[PDB]
């Protein structure tokens, strides 16, 4: 009940990472708060339990000795149901108040200068990288661009991040007004003169909210994860955009641009998976895609008639131009306040607009006409364009530029609907729509053509005039469900969506036969159809699949010189290892844009889960950077992980971040890109992806016993079985690996923290290339420090392997694999630890991320909760699994059998709450 | 276009009066941006002649010599008209802008202990006074009273705050707003460590709301003017109320008691005078009454609609005790989030109340039950205690004491009608209407009884069992109006009022007469009848009039043992100045109490306009330390003058520290009264009155042409015939006008006679009278909180004043032959202030308080070139023969009535609070 967890904490990081390091300190005030709470609520004795699991965990972490898991994994088997779910619980709140005071800290740290070192390594981090207006310095005075130059490079750039559901974790917007009432408590104590009084009441307000937060909490609907994913933007994202465009006038204002943005420039968009991603996922129907587009437009109204309604108090002026003042007439509470007037019916016609839409979501039909609301976003700007011009035509223009600006480029950035809905779909199951189709109609099986013969059929129906889909066609429930889905899209506006996407796509028929399907279905709007390149092969034709379609005279008709590319970093990875994977994604970059710039094609590249681009924080910036020369040039969309959406955009100042990072990363790459790559470099990749390949199939594929193994070592089966994905975990229900999905791949490795998917093959790769000539070692090291793509690369797998405990997950082996396969765990730990300290040796650290010791700190501190998790699933799963595994039940300290699924629950949320992106 | 304003506010204050003191620096930075804005939009030569109208009045302060001034008027007056409306509304912003730097400055200087000299005297300044623990350590301490007494005192507390109407500024809601960004942009543009784009954003947001201020804009109703009034209580008092009541938490805690003020307790209670108020208001209808009661109620409900939905966002738990799960099974959006289910019904009552209020407002009637709705503030409470016990049962305690406590405390702070309304009527407004009763009936003449007559009749009548308001009675238009609105009382809800004040109350058949129409027009729970004792001789048989009334059966009955009775310090004043006032007030109140206390009847006084209780900032809190012994006991009524509604409450810290100063203030008197006054001091003030009554009516009732200097040495008649006052000013002496333009129209020309005269004819004679006087006076004002308090105010008015200007008024406006009349009243001015300054040891004005000098001095400017705008402006509207020579342009005949209304405005603002 008495001692403070500070201690164990300075055990782990002895030493500040900068003068205004309070990390540990901020730790300390939470998780103390905490464990007083739980002991006012539960007693001392579970209070002291609890403690003494955080304790023995950080124990562990600077003695990797195994023996103490077990001790503590003893004493957790033991607990009675309600106590075992009381202190997981308890570690996961605790978890939690630790990464809010690492979100506290990033959002307040002093950028210091003298950290940087200059070149491209200062992007990699958040202490070191560019803001801004640095950037734009950058590129006019060292890259030598003129101001105009870069203005005009800012007003054609767009950056799309597309938000995707969080695998476990929920995020209700009444847990992040939580959050930040914990995070302001906290930046508030420690404010500098703070008087005795005010530190007294802020102290027992942080009290309060960490008990508020203990005391509260089926699968959510796709309708319910998709209002939990907008969570974020009603938090910071709605009020960041406007705040992070103003600070880009400002930038060019210090570089000699005397103006704003214009406000009409979509710097960044929002785009969002949330029920328009289908693919192995029968639960999204076209039902839940037409709700979740209504849903988003009473989402977009009601923000709307708040910011307007803020506006309306604000603009009280009398003076207006000529055209405001007749239309303020015409609408005919005071006649002296025109601008109140004309946002009055503006609100009005939004109110009918949220109506129009609640209606259509109930009931299907709307008795509200289209014509008393905003159909279009050409018609809400008009009279914010109109009150705008009238402030600038009467010399307000500096009135016009504060709140009206922001609504203006609010307008801009969301739209009618917030966010734009992508669509995917698997290419089998177009396949199969169009083999019904050329069956029924007697044509022969289209499934059983060739891909020539394919596009041959494909372009002849495309170009010819007579339509093709019967509305009698016989229909499974598949065919039924991708034919409906098409009809959701034809009858939605075409402002509700952005592209269709096509999983597992190979070939050009692919793309087609979704365009026939589209028009057919009577989509008169189509979507652009993005092939998803996955497979290493699929990735390599990539090119010539992108040629073909360029080379179509009605295809390039459709696309009017603009195509979408998808390529998945997770999903080829699991085909055939990350370096692989890696370094064949960054060749088919460059041949795709080869192949587009020929054919006057505008490419862009949308980055899945997974990847160096759409890491937390700094990395994604170096990671962008580092892409193939002359492959963005303004336009790129990246994945927004649910693992890393909260440290990205849960705080004012960390969104700011974000939009920032996004933002210079791109600009500059468009006008300055990194060095090309040298023969001996791309020599060396070549041979190394060889044997990294070789290395990781001689494990996933061609070793008999692997699956037999992964089912025991990792908790995959119970995370399949409990719906924790809230998708089936795989396409068949057999197959090899090769049939499950990338994220149960993911997901199940890093449960156990040994991380698999994301090293297996890097090792191999490395000792092939320095054993095979003396000079390659020395090449390596030059990559890593002269080569953004290589240095990128290899920093994701250095912060994997910080997240990643060997003896961890030799525990999971000891108690859960069979005697006869626990020798192919240890050769698995083997490749592990070869990879590391080889990882190390290039690079030149002899520690695990000496690189960013800001990042290493950040990472140590979540581990005594994780390990205690860890622990407490790997015994929970043998209990689950074991029915004569004995235990002996403690006394109380105030499906599956009792408890243990609830346990096992909290353990796979909070080891995910804290590992959060690894591949 | 080129330098900056700072240069001329040096001049006038050189030193910082604290470390932190950033005054002129803020004052500095808001004005220049302010100039450039007014080029940018309007030219430079209009801006520079703004910016030299400004340095020639800061100059002036420092020399005081009236030719500055003479040719600054000349270049007023040539102005054209759009030019003249552009410069005087440029000087009246510029004011605004000093007075929000003036409160950001209050509002975060850092409290320095070592400013502390001990005693009564720390407690008149913010920047020494004691806050609420400091407050409670003393008593503890240096009085030596228990915790648990000083808990039990606050727990029988009630200070009531009474809102009324501003003379002459609006206080929008959406002004009070852009003051508050321009606030804030200031202290943050101020921040520490700021950024370089952090601070080029906010450089451009202040400029942004300072433009956005200037380029923004009939009288209003009573309706429109009551809710400008409530603004205020939306924008700051409404959040305040819990976060104060969180300190006295805390405070207690510091002293031992371990609990926390349960949340019953009405320690802050809020009233109205808008639409409720009538003496000499012919608008003010009963439906006037009848519109602010039910949009009062409106604007609680859509208050706690907000606060409830916030609350329900927050209480996601599920653990509930007994009662509230059976409540929330019954009311059935998810079941397990059962505090959302209560609540949510809550707001649905919420949201029924205030739309049958709304429908009660437009139509008269109202479809929606009363019982889908709230009426009475305990079927309001049930469900929220019901959470509140059901947190507590469950362990959650802690998260009962957040958000759910926060609200309890507002419930019984401000019930569903955010205030409740005073009502008040002169008391020959009552007799009117008796008397038309009584030769109705044939039963005579009430006017013509005597007060002994009138009480006989009276008393018969409430003793008897019949009634007597005949439904046929031949009514006037006036008599129709009291009538009316007493039945508007009996028609709306109990808790909507208050008192009925009586005006001009003289005599125990006033208050008798009142009970006797409120009953025979059906109010069935009577209101409180609150006599107002106005005239001096009014307050001296104050208590003999208390004690007839509590000597009779039938109203000891009615009251059950408990009185108000209200005060006026302007009122008073203007009947035979300022000190007799002041005497007469203390010696009335210590009567009164007296008689209270014989009968056992709790005496609840109410402080009028004008006093020193109800000053802005410190001054309050040693004010009402300053009572008579005995007089407070924890319930004191004080009015919240529009002239100091902005710098109490316009912002956080200042709505915070005004309830902080009225609460540690009155807990004090309770349990450490001042010093009785010392026989000598009494005799002495005795003759003092004696004095200054007589000098004081020798100027204003015996000098044959005083009111005729009055019309012409202010702008009296101009503010009566632009009704500037939203009330008449029939045609007597100077003792049928009201106390509000006696004080305004003398605080125009900053020579404040209503204040000051007297005061040293009374001094100048009892320091000649005996040597050993004036050693007297000097231990009076150091060690007698009366005397203190009421020169204090003296020297903050004088602080305030400028008999240059006075004079400059006079040269313009009043002919030859009145000219020397003048002249005799400014050197009655010039010997009170010495002789002021002599009794307080000081060498100049407001030595005392360096900090309130500076605070007032940095306004003058603006203040000063309104004067002389405004002098220039009446011989203007008054004389057809002066001539002026019209400049060409730089960007009542024309302009001069807005131009005048604008002086008007502007140094009423600069002015606020005088007598």
């Amino acid at each position: 009940k008495h001692h403070s967890i500070d201690a164990q904490l300075r055990q782990l990081v002895p030493g500040k990472v900068s003068e205004d390091d309070k990390l540990i300190e901020y730790d300390a005030l939470l998780v103390d708060r905490f464990l007083n709470i739980l002991q006012d609520l539960h007693g001392p004795s579970l209070r002291e339990f609890v403690q003494e699991c955080y304790e023995v965990s950080a124990d562990y972490e600077g003695k990797g000795d195994t023996t103490k898991l077990g001790e503590l994994g003893a004493k957790l088997t033991g607990l009675a149901p309600a106590d075992a779910i009381l202190v997981a619980s308890s570690i996961l709140h605790m978890l939690n108040l630790a990464n809010l005071a690492e979100e506290v800290q990033i959002a307040h740290r002093r950028r210091n200068s003298k950290l940087k070192k200059g070149g491209f390594a200062d992007e990699g981090s958040a202490t070191t990288e560019s803001d801004i207006e640095e950037t734009l310095k950058r590129l006019v005075s060292e890259v030598g661009k003129s101001p105009e130059e870069v203005f005009e490079a800012l007003k054609n750039q767009t950056v799309d991040l597309v938000f995707t559901a969080h695998p476990t974790q929920s995020a209700r917007r009444s847990l992040l007004q939580k959050n930040a009432r914990i995070r302001n408590c906290l930046t508030q104590l420690n404010a500098k003169d703070i008087t005795d009084d005010d530190k007294q009441e802020l102290d027992e307000a942080l009290q309060r909210e960490i008990q508020a937060a203990f005391r509260t909490d089926a699968q959510p609907t796709p309708q319910d994860e998709m209002r939990y994913g907008m969570s974020y933007i009603h938090e910071t994202v709605w009020k960041g955009v406007p705040k992070f465009l103003r600070r880009v006038d400002t930038a060019l204002k210090n570089i000699g641009i005397n103006e704003r943005l214009p406000y009409n420039v979509s710097l960044i968009r929002f785009s969002s998976w949330m029920g328009g991603d289908r693919d192995g996922n029968p639960r999204v129907t076209p039902e839940v895609t037409r709700d979740v587009c209504l849903l988003a437009r009473m989402m977009a109204a009601n923000l709307y008639i708040d910011q307007i309604e803020e506006l309306m108090f604000e603009l009280s002026m009398w003076r207006c131009n000529d055209e405001l003042r007749v239309r303020a007439e015409e609408l005919h509470i005071p006649p002296n306040e025109p601008y109140r007037v004309i946002l009055g019916h503006v609100r009005d016609k939004l109110y009918n607009t949220r109506e129009r839409a609640r209606h259509l979501l109930a009931s299907g039909v709307s008795e509200i006409s289209a014509e008393s609301s905003f159909t279009s976003i050409e018609e809400f700007l008009e009279p914010l364009e109109l009150c705008y011009k009238s402030l600038c035509d009467c010399g307000d223009k500096a009135i016009a530029d504060g709140s009206l600006l922001d609504l203006l480029r609010q307008v801009f950035t969301f739209g009618l609907s917030l966010v734009k809905l992508d669509i995917r779909q698997e290419s089998e199951r177009h396949t199969d729509v169009i083999d019904a189709i050329t069956t029924h109609l007697g044509i022969g099986s289209y499934r059983e053509w060739s891909e020539d013969k394919r596009q041959e059929w494909l372009l002849s129906e495309l170009r010819g005039k007579r339509p093709l889909l019967p509305p009698d066609l016989p229909q499974t429930e598949e065919i039924a469900d991708v034919i409906g889905a098409f009809h959701v899209l034809a009858e939605l506006p075409p402002d509700s969506f952005g592209p269709y996407i096509i999983s597992m796509a190979t070939a050009p028929s692919d793309v087609l036969a979704v365009e026939l399907l589209q028009r057919e279905c009577g989509v008169r709007q189509p979507l652009p159809v993005v092939p998803l390149f996955e497979r290493l092969a699929d990735l390599q034709s990539a090119p010539a699949s992108v040629e073909r379609l360029f080379s179509v005279d009605w295809y390039m008709d459709r696309i009017k010189g603009k195509q979408q590319v998808m390529v998945g970093y997770s999903d080829s990875g699991k085909d055939a290892g990350r370096l692989s994977a890696a370094w064949q994604l960054y060749r088919a970059q460059e041949e795709m844009a080869q192949v587009a710039k020929r054919y006057g094609v505008k490419l862009t590249l949308f980055h899945g889960r997974g990847g160096t681009v759409g890491r937390g924080g700094g990395p994604t910036h170096l990671a962008i950077l580092s892409q193939p020369p002359d492959t963005i040039n303004g336009s790129i969309r990246v994945t927004v992980q649910g693992e890393v959406i909260e440290f990205c955009f849960g705080e004012e100042h960390l969104c700011f971040q974000t939009l920032q990072r996004f933002t210079a990363a791109t600009l500059e790459h468009g006008m300055h890109p990194p060095v090309s790559p040298k023969p001996e470099w791309r020599k060396l990749m070549d041979e190394m992806a060889v044997v990294a390949t070789e290395e990781y199939r001689s494990v996933v594929v061609k070793e008999a016993r692997f699956v037999e193994y992964f089912r025991s070592a990792t908790p995959e089966t119970e995370y399949g079985r409990m719906n924790i994905g809230s998708r089936p975990a795989k396409r068949r229900p057999g197959g090899g690996i090769t049939t499950l999905r990338a994220i149960p791949w993911i997901f199940s490795w890093t449960q156990t923290r040994f991380h698999l998917p994301v090293w297996l093959g890097v090792g191999a790769a490395f000792k092939f290339a320095i054993d095979k000539d003396v000079r390659n070692f020395q090449v390596l090291k030059e990559m890593y420090n002269e080569w953004p793509f290589f240095r990128v690369t290899l920093d994701l797998l250095e912060m994997v392997f910080a997240k990643g405990d060997p003896g961890i997950a030799g525990l999971y082996d000891e108690l859960l694999v069979a005697e006869e396969l626990k020798p192919f765990g240890k050769q698995l730990r083997d490749k592990y630890v070869e990879t590391q300290q080889l990882l190390l040796q290039i690079a030149g650290h002899k520690d695990i991320l000496e690189g960013d010791p800001f990042l290493k700190q950040g990472l140590v501190l979540r581990n005594p909760y994780i390990t205690t998790l860890n622990v407490f699933q790997a015994y929970t799963l043998k209990r689950i699994r074991d029915p004569n595994f004995k235990v002996t039940p403690q006394p109380p300290l105030s499906e599956y059998p009792p408890g243990l699924e609830d346990t096992l629950i909290l353990t796979m949320k909070g080891i995910a709450a804290g590992m959060q992106n690894t591949g």
